[PDB]
RNA sequence: UGUCAAAUG
């Protein structure tokens, strides 16, 4: 069995849709585009675009597409992305053909690829997103061209309908954290990506009461303000203008607790100090948080928030985190004996008795 | 004691 007898018999369809037939072609095509052989095969897969999309969407054809890919030149490629683009919005959400897409965004040139990327602006962007496969081809784009082939998206997400229903979405909040993840990170004299940042968060920012208590959009809350200085004037922003002065109530809350958990974790002295003013100064609130099934958590961080902030420099803040520690200290200690009886009182009172 | 956490042979 060879190549040449494929090519004779015009049996490429035959070999490509086989599992053992198509890791022969894998294993043998030629890799040199002047090679005879593989201009002949590649002719076979690209004469009829109907039989090259089927290929691509097969559960063993998209491989040879695939090989085929990451030995193509600009003339080969120019070939395959005029193919992919008369059907690109089926090809992303096809179980095998996203991943000839998502091969093809790393593999062709930048203006191709690009090419396939704007072309996406017409379609369902919500649809592809959220999709199971889609959202790996969007993810693909955006970690892997230039911003300006899918300033799009931006545009798209700044409007808050279309913003909510992806970042709540199991795929899509992969999709908001990928996008806010890229544009994040550099420096840039100009700052045109900080520029970009700045109108997807404010839709971020604008709904972030109900992103932090959906049972997805909460990670990509958590994400911003666990991420450092890249995301820190977000973080704040989100701290002061949302989770202050609804505390108590987000600390109760199934998602939005591990919200309320990685703010005490992560966010400057200056709103941490505010948020442990809201919890003490208001049956009171660190009552309620103790006996919790999701706000004994919180208390668990704000413990360990300030066993780290002990070891501190600044002094004044050490003193304040000595303070708050010990008023969590004093309150467990009063009511130990309705504390003990549970596995949540009896955390606390472990992570307590660690120093005293 | 707390989260549905990402698609091919």
């Amino acid at each position: 069995v060879t190549l040449q007898d494929v090519l004779a018999n015009d049996a490429l369809v035959e070999f490509a849709t086989d599992k053992n037939g198509c890791r022969f072609l894998q294993e043998h095509y030629p890799t040199e585009n002047d090679n005879d052989v593989h201009q002949k095969l590649f002719r076979k897969l690209v004469e009829d675009r109907a039989i090259f999309l089927s290929l691509c969407s097969n559960m063993f054809g998209n491989f040879f597409v695939q090989r085929v890919l990451e030995c193509s030149n600009t003339e080969e490629q120019e070939i395959l992305t005029e193919h992919l683009a008369t059907d690109l919005y089926n090809l992303c959400l096809d179980k095998s053909a996203c991943r000839v897409i998502q091969l093809a965004i790393q593999k062709l040139d930048v203006h191709l690829a690009t090419r396939l990327s704007l072309e996406l602006r017409d379609t369902h962007l919500v649809r592809l997103s959220i999709d199971q496969n889609g959202n790996h081809v969007i993810q693909k784009i955006v970690k892997t061209l230039p911003v300006s082939s899918w300033t799009f998206l931006v545009d798209f997400f700044a409007d808050d309908d279309n913003l909510i229903h992806v970042c709540q979405d199991k795929y899509g909040c992969r999709v908001i954290q990928s996008t806010v993840e890229t544009l994040s990170t550099d420096a840039q004299c100009y700052q045109h990506r900080v520029i970009l940042l700045r109108s997807l968060m404010a839709g971020v920012t604008r709904n972030c009461t109900q992103l932090a208590s959906n049972e997805f959009a909460n990670y990509v809350v958590q994400h911003v303000i666990k991420c450092g200085d890249a995301l820190a004037v977000y973080r704040d922003i989100i701290i002061e203008q949302c989770l202050l002065q609804n505390l108590l109530s987000m600390s109760q809350e199934k998602y939005a607790s591990h919200v309320v958990e990685v703010a005490f974790e992560c966010a400057p002295y200056r709103l941490v100090a505010e948020m442990m003013n809201e919890i003490f100064e208001g049956r009171d609130a660190l009552d309620i948080l103790l006996f919790h099934q999701y706000g004994n958590y919180v208390v668990q961080q704000m413990i360990q928030t300030c066993v780290l902030g002990q070891n501190a420099r600044d002094q004044k803040q050490s003193e304040m985190y000595g303070m708050w520690l010990e008023k969590i200290h004093g309150r467990v200690m009063r009511n130990a004996h309705r504390l003990e009886r549970f596995s949540s009182g009896k955390k606390i009172i472990e992570a307590l008795q660690s120093m005293s």
